[PDB]
């Protein structure tokens, strides 16, 4: 167990998995650096889980996505994530080599969109 929340890295990814279930999709990741961000698989199922309806798999692909493919499955990501307004400019392109740079807020700047507070108890 390590105190002090510092870096907030983690946090983007416990969420992404949080917003998925919330739907029911059978996709998540583990962080930015992952090989399955490349696939733009784990973009596209949360973007919907926040704007449903709009997400539209049959265009989404599956599966072995060639060089080709990974890419088309991140473009399409891209432009719904920016289509729902999520103050995000990254390029399709960080997705597929899956860089952490540009890949971490990717990520988070859904989450902003998504959760907008949260309250618990204060005590038992």
């Amino acid at each position: 167990g390590s105190s002090g929340s510092s870096g907030n890295d983690d946090i983007i990814v416990n969420w992404v998995n949080r917003t998925l279930s919330e739907a029911g999709k059978s996709t998540s990741i583990q962080s930015f650096k992952d090989k399955t961000i490349s696939s733009s698989l784990a973009v596209v199922d949360l973007i919907d889980a926040i704007q449903p309806g709009c997400i539209n798999y049959d265009l989404v692909k599956s599966g072995n996505l060639t060089e080709d493919d990974k890419h088309n499955n991140a473009k399409y990501a891209v432009s719904m994530a920016r289509r729902i307004g999520a103050r995000v400019y990254a390029l399709p392109e960080d997705l597929v080599e899956v860089k952490p740079k540009m890949v971490m807020t990717v990520f988070a700047c859904l989450m902003g969109r998504g959760m907008k507070r949260v309250s618990g108890p204060s005590s038992g």
